[PDB]
């Protein structure tokens, strides 16, 4: 039961699973793992594929011959098992050359440098096959106030993003670019710190239409938000072009559980909405196989993204498939939220006496919505207690 | 020193000095104020204007009659003072029947009514000068997962604001709207919860040019995130329309302290910002004085808003004008943020070896930003320790 | 299935079910209920008892005779269901009185008619059974850092603990008090914020064993805090007198959702713990139906509080139950973190080379804590996934 | 101005200004520093002393010749400044060993292993003065639920502390403990979260008396809690032994930013307090000087730690000495909240109708706290707008 296979298009980072364990506080707790076993444990696991940031294929400051070599024995392994890469990013946050910023640095040179890096692993990763590029601006931002001019350093962003864009449309490239939100961490305050944030910004770029959002679940949580709401505004955006999953506990640092953990309620009603919306894009985990494990730990925790992910996608079917649930919708008003408040338009609406003048408030203020009965029937799908 | 005039742009709303102390978990500890008392009371402070949402002037249910009288007596308090009305608002969350929303409850006769509502008050609004027309969506929303379909509720927001526009348009009248984000409270999650939600659905509207953003102090710090970028994203993107200005003591329930309580360095930050970018709108307050106040208590909470934010002016200018803030601005490479990162363009960046091949990474970063040292120049201009 | 009875002591405050749906932006959705219906419904609903303010049994500032009248009446349902009353507690915090605390108000005044409202209802309390007299100083704070001595508010404190002490005893009752932490809400801060600052006071008081914890579910989360282990702690100390259940969807005001809504995991953890500690005492539900209710999706709201405790009590007792947790419980030490560490004492470890000279840190901390596998179990568990 | 001096008492760690800058995100910023080199530079900044944990003084595994000479090298430096150690600590936190504890890691060889290297070093601290030992348990705690058993976990804790403070008991060395609460980070949930379940632990030791807390503001922070508060109460128990000083932007990673730095207003309410109350331990200081910063801008952090303390120190006793500020606080009745409620006893308490039957509930509700006016003085005095 809940075994995935590649048609669920389960995906990791290479940087997920093979995470040492170092931490603010904390050396590694494990080896550096090789590529090549990774794709081929990911594969055995069911996954679907494998993304990367340039610096964890090929280790920073190599030669062409060693980056040459590295690249070739992923692509063997890709190749081998048929795993695939459909997405991939740039490490613009390790590198203490980063540390104030990639794109939004103060020092120009190092955005010049930022975008290179950038440009060099968006070629590498449209010839592996990846349709997004995702961007996570970690070190945009401050911990101090007149540190970063934020107007301007949006100026830069935004400048960056546009040559990104002027660079893929001139060599006639298929990909997209999804910008990651994050509110702090490794920043003290993070420039686009939401999903609401990233989306705003897009819309002012030249070419909005090559640009959305790659939300992670534990990034959210940071601000305190629901989850499921942000994805339902960037799908009615027309811009999820790609997903992290994962789980956080709380307002706190970034802790990258496996999916399910964490808000475990927000993690069925994620699934609920991804499944109802049709997403099609990668299913993919940001996580971290917590520093307690060994390497069997690491599988397991893999593992259990995918598990989790399927048992909810089963529970969130059953909930929408049932006709209690379907009931319970209608006499929650669910069905007349789709209507149109006002198609008939403003001066119907404002000669409409049953709108305002004789709109008994009273009667309608009574009716209770039922949401508590509605959400019981959910929770008792999400336990098997139906 | 530190006297407000009507010079200073400062506003409150009607129901900031008049909230009666009613909380979660408390009655009122004061009695209702007259608009009247408080427009005299707001002028003598040295405020230039108040605020309101319809049912802060005229009593909910009001008579024809009833009505007019109110807004006469309000007119001439207002005409007596030159008390100015920058801006008004609808109330859409007090009454139980917008238990589930205004524009996005569930019912469709709700959403109606709503905006019936929501459009008388708008033509008060214009005849009282209101430049500016908020709308706080503090209903719109959920508690629980299956109780709202924000997709759908997005839809229904768009068209509810989008006829409001054609209403203003057919109208012929001036006035914008400023939507104001909220993460939480009342309802467990809110639509629109950053001033970045709120952007972004701005950029779907039919008419985006009529639709800005107000945002508040608490409701960003809600969240964890900072106030000042936020509203640098917003005058970055020409949307700050209004402000709302308080205080917040971090992640918790609304709090609406005065103006310079709650995180005192944001506050700073806030005032140095919306100075240096010249921004024009109304300074309002929207806060409570504490319910443990009497009468006094509030116009000294009132009056110490205004205080704070001359206070903060004057502390915000003597940094910016310092010459060795000037110099420091310097040594941490805030004016070459300013500078293009390539304005130069993707070949020229391209074929520049001093931007990647030849780029000294270990000697940029070797180079302190000198932040700290930038920093506890803005710490001892706030603290009058120059 | 999961049918609550009397003997699953589940207990709820009037004021739960009894919740009008006032909220610091929003009047009444629902009529106040008769305590009588109250106690009649509650029975057919399976739970063991009620609890109550003072001032929601008998209305604040009744005649000795309407006093008289409401106990008799309530006392004759009680009677007649066979509804118990294992807990009451004083309303120190509605009233404007109370604005700035009771026992800690800076006026004496108020301090000492707080202690003689609350020893007025102790009697009561007494007579109608209760064991557990429920203290909450929601009131007890401040919202500014001179408004309150916090060490001198502790003195007024533990003065007033420690009287009610001396009456309890001298009066030859039985009952015990539960201080109930709270973060915030409704001051900005309130003292005893926590489990562990309300445990650390109780044993500064005179009589410290007539003192314990009554936790609440969502105030610990306010705090972002992990409630299991708080209860843990509680436990560990001996001080688990009461508990109220309820949920909470994170940082936030507080939102009294019914139990198992908000942090699910955090539920099914806190029912394990409870369980295999044998804990005694009532499962008391302290929740409010949301306002966007009708009367009979309050019932339908309590009858889920019931519901989601028993659920989760069949999972986790079948999670410690299944051979193969109990295998993954020793693969990670479980077994072994009860074993003394230094049972052999201080000598013996000091000479003991195994335990530094000669201790292979690096074998070790190889061994991973398989922590992973035993939570996927958990997981597994919770959902009916095996 | 505000220039430090060794009387000033402040001290920093190590680990503080020799922070290389390594984050979750991020590789070293700045070298290794020599411990002679930041003995003799803190020295020339004016402070009193250093701190360190065993690991920062004498690398990991070094043999006994090599950590006699870091020692020597140390002792000769301290020699020679006059610089003191008024702190020491273990580093039970960093080596993978520690993955799941030291005092309750679920592997009782490592528990008994982090016993011994924590005596070895209370040896060396109690040679170069320390009169204080932390333990800051960060890997005592889960990220998950099934993990640890936390009233297991807690009775290996206190069968810890008991022999720890059997060993200093029987070698008679002067020194005592101090723990150090966390909410979070490096664990998903840190055992003993705050200064209140601290202070309850310690209750349950043996030997109560050696123990005390040493809470850090940003720690508190982290859970959202009012720093100066929890110190009253640590005051208050007789419990603040130590502290660590810094700066927090609210609820999110450990920052360790520089003191005054974060919240501003609630770092003038902990000197005001700490200073009211005659603290008269270190004043240190636990932060880390951003990474952005080279070596320099680490000295103007850390100067600006004393820097700050220094002015809010003239703030806050300006604040106290003002005539207006000792008026306010009587018109705020501070006094007030100084007298016994009832010195007279419960028996008097009861016989006063004055206290209950003849109370007018209504004049006392309507006289104002005058908080407000209170609170601006004090904003005026920090800001020096006075
Ligand atoms: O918080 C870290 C981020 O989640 C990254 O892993 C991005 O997804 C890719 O750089
Ligand atoms: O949290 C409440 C909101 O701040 C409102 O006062 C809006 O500004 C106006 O309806
Ligand atoms: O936040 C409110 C509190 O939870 C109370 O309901 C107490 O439990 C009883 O006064
Ligand atoms: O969060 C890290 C802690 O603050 C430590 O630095 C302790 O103070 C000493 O181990
Ligand atoms: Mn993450
Ligand atoms: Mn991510
Ligand atoms: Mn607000
Ligand atoms: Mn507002
Ligand atoms: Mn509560
Ligand atoms: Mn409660
Ligand atoms: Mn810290
Ligand atoms: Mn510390
Ligand atoms: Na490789
Ligand atoms: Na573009
Ligand atoms: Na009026
Ligand atoms: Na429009
Ligand atoms: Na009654
Ligand atoms: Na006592
Ligand atoms: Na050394
Ligand atoms: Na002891
Ligand atoms: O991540
Ligand atoms: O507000
Ligand atoms: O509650
Ligand atoms: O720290």
């Amino acid at each position: 039961s809940y075994q995935p296979t590649p048609e669920d298009r389960f995906t990791f980072g290479l940087w997920t699973v093979g995470w040492q364990g170092r931490d603010p506080f904390g050396d590694a707790t494990r080896p550096a793992l090789d590529p090549v076993e990774t794709v081929q444990r990911l594969a055995e696991l069911g996954a679907h594929g494998v993304t990367f940031h340039d610096d964890d294929l090929i280790p920073f400051g190599s030669s062409d011959t060693e980056r040459e070599s590295h690249i070739k024995r992923f692509r063997q392994a890709l190749d081998a098992t048929g795993m695939t890469v459909p997405m991939a990013t740039t490490n613009l946050f390790t590198h203490p050359v980063f540390k104030d910023g990639g794109f939004t640095a103060n020092d120009r040179d190092v955005r010049r440098y930022a975008l290179r890096k950038t440009i060099r692993n968006i070629d590498l990763a449209v010839e592996l096959g990846a349709k997004t590029y995702v961007a996570w601006g970690g070190r945009e931002g401050a911990e101090s106030g007149a540190a970063k001019d934020v107007r301007v350093a949006l100026d830069r962003m935004k400048e960056a993003f546009d040559l990104l864009g002027e660079y893929v449309t001139s060599q006639g490239y298929d990909i997209r670019f999804a910008i990651e939100p994050k509110p702090n961490e490794p920043r003290g305050d993070i420039l686009l710190p939401t999903v609401g944030h990233a989306l705003a910004f897009i819309e002012r770029l030249e070419r909005p239409e090559l640009y959305g959002v790659n939300p992670e679940v534990g990034h959210e949580q940071m601000a305190g938000l629901n989850f499921p709401h942000g994805i339902a505004q960037a799908l009615w955006a027309g811009k999820l072009f790609h997903i992290d999953l994962n789980g956080q506990s709380g307002i706190k640092y970034d802790q990258d559980l496996r999916f399910g953990a964490g808000d475990l309620r927000a993690a069925f009603w994620l699934v609920d909405l991804l499944e109802s919306a049709g997403y099609e894009g990668p299913r993919h985990f940001d996580f971290k196989p917590p520093r307690t494990e060994d390497i069997d730990g690491v599988w397991a925790s893999a593992a259990g993204c995918m598990r989790n992910y399927l048992i909810l996608k089963e529970r969130a079917a059953a909930f929408r498939a049932d006709p209690e649930v379907q009931e319970a919708l209608r006499a929650s008003r669910l069905d007349e939220l789709a209507q149109p408040t006002a198609a008939d338009g403003v001066q119907e609406l404002l000669a409409d006496r049953t709108a305002f003048e004789d709109f008994d408030v009273d009667a309608a203020a009574a009716r209770g919505m039922a949401f508590e009965r509605l959400d019981q029937l959910a929770m008792d799908h999400l336990l098997g207690a139906r």
